[PDB]
């Protein structure tokens, strides 16, 4: 019932003008500025403005209309302002607002994603991939946004520069490798969905597998291999089972190992075997082979697959402590 | 360096549209609404808007220009919206904003005080005078505004209707009779300043004395008289000293007691004497009479006057415990 229609442009105008007031105060007096009562008020109005615009958009019922008339002026007021400002001055509500228009408009704004990523993707990433849990709110909204593009504007991932997509996977990997069991599971959730969306893009699926399949596999295993971290074992099994099943069912037509083009099954078996032999040279060769065989054997029974993994971590922990 | 000129119009426009959004949500679904995230965001934007405007006005440098060009639209957007709303939806920053413009513009907006008081005085007063410490922020801002007007737009107190001017005094009395030292001293400080302001209004001065002098005197004593309440004794002494000095110097030309027109000195002596006798029938007439004479004797030595009062409390206290 929130109606912002008649003051919508007025709100964006106030937003842009307050942004400049904030920048100017920073370009002249540093970040300490951000603590002054009035600069805080200006930040608040920018923040609450996005929340209101977000709630207004999340309950509209004419996606094309919103996409053509409201989104353009919104991106004009928030994108470049977020990109060119010091981290201490970027409103995290800008990321959450993008996520909200994506979940609401999907395909109607897919063409807009590149423009949005160029403005908030890499700079936001550099703010959160720093171990130190600084900018926890941006980290949250970052993944809400990524989860949204992945869900309703998937094509955009192929649209952006391959080098940028590489960073997309890097943040996902970084996320499911995080100690905060909450972040890690959003990463695994994103990774699972992404792999499924990739399978729908038969045109580009092979390039993806060829480029990222083994990498992703290696990283997932590095996490399950890590002592004391049964956290998310369910999703690891879920993802691994899915990936192994793709190979067994011959969904990956390209030869993952272009070097020595053999069966992906044969290559994958050796590949995973080596990963494990390396991480644990103490492991008996024939037992590693049996463990890997079971990964394909149980690739369609997640609960069984999970237990299979669990048992193997005991055939390692016990051999240590 | 807050440059609102560019967006002032827009800000007031958003303020007005959000108010309507809030009113509609309330006047349709009860007060409970005010707790919803979006209604809160609206309220916050309205609040920060006033803070930004207040801060901008406080650093302006052309009082006349501001009063003729910025105050009118501001009052159009905030006054009636404040008055006709439910207490739970009246922004206390409206009161503080009014105080700031009064303290900055003074006589340039004296003509607007009547309009401001009609919109925020009584409704606010009724919100705070309820013993229960509710709306503690409105209360604080209420007196900040009252002080502003008293200090810079005194004449207005003569312009508003006498019945309203009587509510002004009632609230000042109510405040210095409060349990909170903080509130009480604000009341005493306002009272002292208003008494002085009245002295400069020769024409209206006599009318004031004739109507309020004895009442004020009685209320002050009722507080000084109260057991366990040494709080603000210095101010009580300062005010009483001032009042008795006015009478001794014949500044009150009109006859306080129109009934039995005698010397204000003679009448005032009996007046305070009886006040004390009624409240404390256990006091000796001659002892009371001496205490009163001492009030004129020391009316120009506040420290001595204060000690005079302190000693009299003991010539009452110990007679109990």
């Amino acid at each position: 019932v929130i109606q912002l229609g008649r003051i919508y442009l007025d709100m964006l105008n106030v937003y842009k003008c307050l942004s400049e007031n904030i920048s100017a105060a920073i370009q002249a007096n540093g970040e300490m500025v951000t603590k002054q009562p009035l600069i805080r008020s200006m930040r608040t109005v920018k923040r609450e403005t996005l929340k209101l615009i977000s709630g207004w958009v999340s309950r509209s019922n004419d996606p094309q209309m919103v996409a053509e008339n409201f989104v353009p002026p919104l991106l004009d007021a928030v994108l470049i302002d977020y990109q060119r400002n010091v981290p201490a001055a970027r409103e995290p509500e800008v990321l959450s607002t993008m996520a909200i228009i994506v979940n609401k408009l999907g395909g109607h704004i897919t063409a807009e994603i590149p423009q949005i990523f160029d403005a908030v993707f890499e700079c936001t990433l550099n703010m959160i991939n720093k171990d130190f849990e600084e900018y926890p709110e941006h980290r949250t909204n970052f993944f809400l946004l990524l989860q949204a593009v992945n869900s309703h504007c998937f094509p955009a991932f192929l649209a952006i520069p391959p080098t940028q997509f590489k960073l997309v996977l890097d943040s996902i990997i970084w996320a499911f490798k995080h100690t905060m069991r909450n972040v890690a599971d959003t990463g695994l959730q994103i990774l699972f969905t992404l792999l499924q969306n990739v399978a729908q893009e038969e045109a580009a699926a092979q390039s993806f597998y060829q480029t990222y399949f083994c990498d992703i596999l290696q990283h997932i295993f590095s996490v399950v291999t890590d002592t004391s971290h049964t956290a998310g074992l369910t999703m690891h099994a879920s993802i691994l089972a899915y990936m192994f099943n793709l190979v067994e069912e011959g969904k990956i037509s390209t030869s993952l190992n272009p070097g020595n083009p053999v069966n992906n099954q044969i290559f994958l078996q050796e590949y995973v075997a080596n990963l494990l032999k390396s991480a644990f040279p103490h492991l008996q060769d024939a037992q590693v082979k049996l463990f890997v065989t079971g990964l394909f054997s149980l690739n369609q029974d997640i609960p069984a697959f999970k237990e299979h993994l669990r048992d193997f971590l005991v055939q390692i922990k016990e051999f240590a402590g």
